[PDB]
């Protein structure tokens, strides 16, 4: 049907709108901390601290499968990243730091993205 294609176009462009958001979101990673899955082989307990793991390249192979829906769950991706490392490292970590400093630094990306998608539908 017509409908399923102006569906499939939205979600298209949401997925365009996200792409742009992970982006800049990364760009305040410099150091590279939260770009890959935390290494099960380093760190073998990992899973008895963490339920449930996240990553920016995991975050982005969900992104290109489109199984983002709405900026809500594309969030909740992006809060378990921080979430899960200032949980997992002490308060005084280059780690937990650099969550905090993530978290600061993307508030101000997602306020903006939240109005953008509002604004476009």
């Amino acid at each position: 049907s017509m409908e399923q294609v102006a569906m499939e176009l939205r979600l298209t462009e949401l997925t365009r709108l996200l792409r742009s958001v992970l982006d800049q979101l990364q760009d305040k990673d410099p150091a590279r901390i939260f770009a890959q899955p935390v290494s099960l082989k380093e760190v073998p307990d990992y899973l008895d601290h963490i339920k449930h793991p996240m990553d920016f390249a995991t975050m982005r192979k969900r992104l290109e499968a489109q199984g983002y829906k709405n900026l809500h769950e594309f969030e909740e991706d992006f809060d378990l990243i921080i979430d899960n490392c200032m949980k997992y490292n002490a308060r005084d970590t280059v780690f937990y730091r650099a969550a905090v400093r993530l978290r600061d630094q993307g508030g101000v990306v997602l306020r903006q993205a939240r109005r953008e998608v509002d604004s476009i539908g």
